[PDB]
């Protein structure tokens, strides 16, 4: 229940992995498939259209959506409070014409850059290009993404979207109070993190099986959402159960209240090629040579279809700001919220800081 909730459900389902940090941005993500949906036909475009769950008829109210949501990103970042480097970007076989129709939908709902690269004779110039403007526009953060190998000259199309983020706490935590703790990796494996500690009035929840902790950023307009199993190593069993409606049920159960918190300070990256996951989820034409439509992209009979979708994300969770018990030192899931659509910025998961 929410915008863009059923498709960052099932990425984290497909992406999370057992005894394994997670990070990535749903949004940057659905960002990257629309623009690129947009220009599909047929079924090429239905499967992509089911994958994020636009109905149909739905599909302009769809784009709109996120072009808003971008906006309200745009009008966070000018209170100075979060860092979200960010860059979002497809790149298509040069010398394929480009329809009009495609380039003003993606001006009026995205206002990207589209740069194409000549993928069949200048392969690695494509990719020192591509790798260019990822370090241009999260400022240096996300540096090198593409690795030799992704892409060759049978690339057509790739998708590439790297985002960086940490923020200011509303309620900074005190780093004397910051405590090298066990942390519970699973049965017979303890490691080690620093527990940052306070008693502040944060959302809460208390569920069945888990404990849900809302930390404001600076300004109330994201929020960390911190989901702790009961059972110290209960994380497993509750993704098993995850669906769209339990995370909806988890954040719309957040009334103030003080509580005692603990929560690890923690960085934590992961790098994906989706294209496999894509698949997974029932986006298949549009990798397949022999079935993709992207027809909606070219004037002039081109045939682009994708070859390589790329993300990388990147969270620093620390101190810095300005009764139950939450006690997160055993495997949780974490998402970032964006509050004023309810949409999630970034999904995670935590079983070894
Ligand atoms: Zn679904
Ligand atoms: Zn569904
Ligand atoms: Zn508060
Ligand atoms: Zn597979």
């Amino acid at each position: 229940s929410g915008s863009g909730s059923e498709l960052a459900v099932d990425l984290y389902r497909n992406l999370a992995v057992t005894g394994k940090n997670l990070f990535f941005s749903p949004s940057s993500i659905e960002t990257a498939l629309s623009m690129t949906m947009s220009g599909a036909r047929n079924r090429t475009e239905r499967q992509m259209a089911d994958v994020m769950h636009v109905g149909p008829d739905a599909m302009e109210r769809h784009h709109a959506g996120l072009a808003s949501f971008e906006k309200q990103l745009e009008s966070i970042q000018k209170k100075g409070k979060v860092t979200i480097a960010s860059s979002n970007s497809i790149w298509p076989q040069k010398n394929y014409p480009l329809a009009p129709s495609w380039l003003a939908q993606l001006k009026r709902y995205y206002g990207t850059s589209v740069t194409p690269v000549d993928y069949i004779h200048e392969t690695e110039k494509a990719r020192i290009a591509i790798n260019r403007r990822v370090e241009k526009d999260t400022k240096n953060r996300i540096r090198e993404l593409l690795k030799p190998g992704i892409l060759d000259p049978l690339t057509r199309l790739a998708l590439v979207n790297a985002v960086y983020f940490k923020g200011d706490w509303e309620h900074p935590f005190n780093e004397n109070n910051t405590v090298a703790s066990p942390f519970y990796i699973r049965q017979g494996t303890t490691g080690k993190a620093p527990l940052m500690r306070q008693s502040a009035s944060f959302g809460y929840g208390d569920h069945d099986g888990v404990q849900v902790l809302e930390l404001p950023y600076a300004g109330k307009k994201l929020s960390m959402i911190v989901v702790l199993p009961k059972e110290r190593f209960g994380l497993e069993a509750l993704e098993k159960t995850l669906t769209p409606k339990q995370f909806a049920l988890w954040t719309a159960n957040l009334s103030e209240r003080k509580i005692e918190a603990l929560l690890p300070k923690f960085r934590t990256t992961s790098a994906f090629r989706l294209d496999e996951t894509l698949r997974h989820m029932g986006m298949t034409d549009a990798f397949d040579r022999n079935l993709a439509d992207f027809s909606g992209m070219v004037s002039n009979s081109d045939k682009l279809y994708i070859g390589a979708v790329v993300h990388k994300a990147f969270v620093d969770v620390g101190e810095k700001g300005t009764v139950p018990v939450f006690k997160a030192d055993h495997p949780f899931l974490f998402a970032i919220r964006e509050n004023s659509t309810g949409r999630i910025l970034f999904m995670g998961r935590i079983s070894d800081p």
